[PDB]
């Protein structure tokens, strides 16, 4: 039969005979990501233009207040907010959040794809809530994934029981599961990195891009793509497989992308869809966080693909 | 003011004291686009998906903007990405128009979600004949209106013409184009470059060349940046409002280029040169190119001036 | 072949080689018809709810603000307004416009079908444009009819060339032509007035009335309906035939319904969609007026109920 | 802070601590009527009339189809057919659901509101499940309600918790909570029946409209509404106040409405709400249904106003 996210959400916790709070989060989740994507599409814009007589803020807003509400969380940790959200004492509930409630909006001007990523967690400690608590490894993440705007909007949720894609139909307001317990490609033929940066990479990467353009065994080139924005890169990567690389440009050192943020939440999507995701040096998900903000490096995509990369990384040491 | 596309145009056209038949072909088209945008961002696919118990997007696209173009009684010639030869409109609704279009630009990539979009060029039919083939075959110097609906984050459409180039925002809370960026002018340089870096191995040299000084300046200046969609509509739209430079050139082992000249590239090219931007071959403008078939490549760098300039100076470099 | 409310009316105008201020109207005022319906649908209604963190008045402010930026008005007249608008010289047209933005909205409260209703006039001065440009007989108008926020949203338009329903398709935002070149059924099976008032009806109204449900022939007695919302009433009335009353009683001794903006327009479609519209003593659109918020009683509907009733007002002499 | 439908069910399910059944229910039940709510509003109509070159029935399948794929329903009686539809073992739990899935449909081609109503049971016997299981007398009720495509779409959810008014925001598919534990004025100023079927009224009836037309005391008479549809006229007697009558009479001595889908939610809608709703002889809500298709005479509305009709009822009786 059909279904929807908020139902497979349902069925999915009712088998696992918790007490709701996460399915309670997850559906306070997505009430805010149809929201921003409504915000996103322009809704209301005439309005805006004079006909009777900010987009990252209110996207930020949304999820804020649906999970501050949704009594199923305690901190909260934005792209948009310099420290760590602590929810009352009245609304506080097991979870941690750590989102991007609009990622790649620096760009939205040319109405590139945007998103909305996220991680959840479940608090670890039984101290007070803090900052302190969203700073558990990637390995610790109990639900993730991203809200895509692209062509369509589509959710994808990543949990133990797999990856699953769910398209936002805009008549209803719903999102209907179109793609079952996702796989990506063992092998892809996409590669994805900002090449404006060619003059700062690693010799691993360098090398590695180099047999992505000119393979040694005289294959097809890989074809390149790099939309700028990291849900709808990601989001292909999953698709069509491939790989997404954001290296440190050695002159920008701990990599752009944030770690709870951006880099966990894909390389636990990955990780379900049997992908792979790397600093380089270890899995993402292993980085134990000292800072809610930080940074990583991030190359992730189909396992092959990746696999490729750190045997390029580790001939090179 | 607030000011929506199908009464910027009547009041465009009342001003140019025309017969009506652009607008009337516009107000057909934009619709289309509506339709398309509709589509694209999925609605109704809960009923595919056995809510209550075919076409794909491409044609479905071109459906949309075929019917409403022939029923507006503005075209007579019309030439799409779908169709092998020209559809001639039937005697009883034809008017004084030809009109090439890529109806979903970018859809065999549909399936991430990337932005997708429609590619038009408007021309004048040229002499009195029996509508045929024939009368597409103008250069994109001859267009009277071209552009693009861009179905990304948000779907705008972008409407180049003499009065220059104009941004429509869709609002689809009430469906109406809404004008947001007026009289749109392209940075004299940028800082970001695209094409497909993937195919190296089978670049022009001078492509080669000028992509390395993009990432290898020899003057102390910060590096381009890249982005690559490859979805062109996308692609261009960035260019537009960020300036840079866009490319899909020719090669040994595609001499003409990829893209299509009628309803890819010359589009394209009239939007920027409305936008104070250039468009070329290699060898000529994109616009001065003259058209034996309808199908026909062409190789475009388009972009900023300056930056346009730029390649021909590398490309000259290498003959 | 498909068509749409502004093609339509844009071929239309093309076949009468008008200088086109009568379609940019017609297409300025359909803007701000889908910007009303969308509101009266509640769209964002979450946002004034706390999702992160006056309806008529809206209606009015949508429809004169398209209309004075048609470049094609210069007297507005609207029930939420005390006085005629003159628009500035900057954006003066030729036409009047009378309208009522939210017919039927003091019930608003309980989801009832609420409309606009309009009517358009050509100026008749070449002075200033002044108050006594709208006071002209609804046998002047230009165009008239409706748009209902009923169940759908139907646009209702009549001119020369007969009455034409156009139905939005909220998906895509577009008036789509459905009925073409309407006419009314010549008798119908329903009646349509607030019976409540029976205390106070002349006896013309009561006999009339009386003879709908005991039949002098023995046939079927008519069946009741009245929503309560006049745009409801009269589109149901233009749709399935019959007959829809609002005659005077104490409270409204010259009848409730305001002659400009409702009784007009409404007369004006059934008129051209071959019903008829009285005052009782006259044709509605005969009626000269002397007030822009001047009350007319009105009886209105397919020829022969109508005719029926002012062969039994005729009686009561 | 702000609430939806599905969230404030779920934090209700969690109070009363129930294994989320009918929490499942409700969703689903809500998203078939948000597909019903697009389908009336004529979304995708551009369609059918060849831009690009069955609401009754659509509606029945669209809750048929989501109420099976619940997981939370046994047996499903709709006014569409004549046998209760017996859900498959593997789809099978322990509910059972009486509905309307387009009511007031024969009049949507005047585009008048209408509406989807339901009325939620437990399965009382441990039988297979069959028929019998739907002939639960109205108080056996768990929940009821209705929602209505009027001017916007609403859902009316009747609980022992008493009575809530979701409006849906189609910018985002979401049922806001608008109207918190609704209660009816003790008297209203209108009342609602069919008039045009006045020769045919039981003269109880007939001397109760009279009361109300023309008061025995000097006093102010009741406005007369009558949508024709059900849901339209019993909102507004909800909103507003006053009586819904669909009474029986020598012709109709069962009425004409459907005790088990129409009657019984409402009653349990009106009682919930502090209303009354009466056969004239009986609580809708006590009547035995011996077939899922009977139907039951309805006088329902503000207490006062119900009362003084019993009052004539006991006069002529
Ligand atoms: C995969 C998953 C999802 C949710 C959960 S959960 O939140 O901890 N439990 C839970 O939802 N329980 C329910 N009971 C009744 C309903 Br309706 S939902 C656990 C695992
Ligand atoms: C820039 C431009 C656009 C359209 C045209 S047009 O189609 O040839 N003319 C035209 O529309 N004239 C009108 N007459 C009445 C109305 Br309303 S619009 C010309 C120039
Ligand atoms: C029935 C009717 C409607 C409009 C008019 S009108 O406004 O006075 N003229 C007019 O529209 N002319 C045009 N022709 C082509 C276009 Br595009 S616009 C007249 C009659
Ligand atoms: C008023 C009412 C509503 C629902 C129910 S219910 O369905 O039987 N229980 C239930 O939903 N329990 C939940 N637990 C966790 C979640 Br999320 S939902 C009971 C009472």
């Amino acid at each position: 039969d059909v279904n929807t996210l908020t139902r497979f959400v349902m069925e999915e916790g009712r088998k696992a005979r918790g007490t709701g709070e996460l399915t309670q989060l997850l559906n306070s989740l997505c009430t805010a990501v149809k929201a921003i994507s409504s915000a996103v599409r322009k809704a209301g814009i005439a309005h805006l233009y004079g006909i009777a007589g900010k987009l990252d803020v209110l996207s930020n807003d949304l999820v804020m207040n649906m999970l501050k509400s949704s009594f199923a969380t305690c901190v909260l940790v934005s792209e948009e907010d310099k420290h760590a959200i602590i929810v009352e004492p009245e609304k506080r509930g097991k979870y941690v959040v750590c989102f991007d409630p609009l990622d790649g909006s620096s760009n939205i001007d040319c109405l590139v794809s945007v998103g909305t990523i996220f991680g959840i967690y479940r608090k670890k400690s039984t101290d007070e809530p803090s900052e302190k608590d969203a700073l558990q490894p990637g390995r610790n993440l109990v639900a993730a994934g991203y809200a895509l705007y692209g062509s369509a909007t589509m959710l994808v949720l990543a949990m133990d029981c797999g990856v699953n894609c769910f398209m936002l139909d805009p008549a209803i307001g719903e999102f209907i599961l179109v793609d079952k317990d996702v796989k990506i490609k063992k092998k892809g033929k996409i590669y994805s990195l900002n090449e404006g940066y060619a003059k700062d990479f690693d010799p691993a990467v360098t090398e590695y891009i180099q047999r992505k353009k000119f393979p040694p065994d005289n294959s097809a080139p890989y074809g390149a793509r790099y939309v700028g924005s990291m849900v709808a890169d990601v989001h292909r990567t999953l698709v069509y497989g491939g790989i997404f690389l954001y290296p440190a440009n050695k002159k920008s050192p701990n990599g752009k992308l944030r770690l709870l943020y951006e880099c966990n939440p894909m390389a636990y999507v990955m990780e379900k869809a049997g992908g792979m995701a790397t600093t380089g040096k270890e899995a993402v998900l292993d980085v134990i966080p000292t800072d809610i903000h930080q940074r990583a490096p991030v190359i992730l995509g189909s396992p092959d693909d990746v696999l490729e990369f750190l045997k390029v990384y580790e001939k090179h040491s």
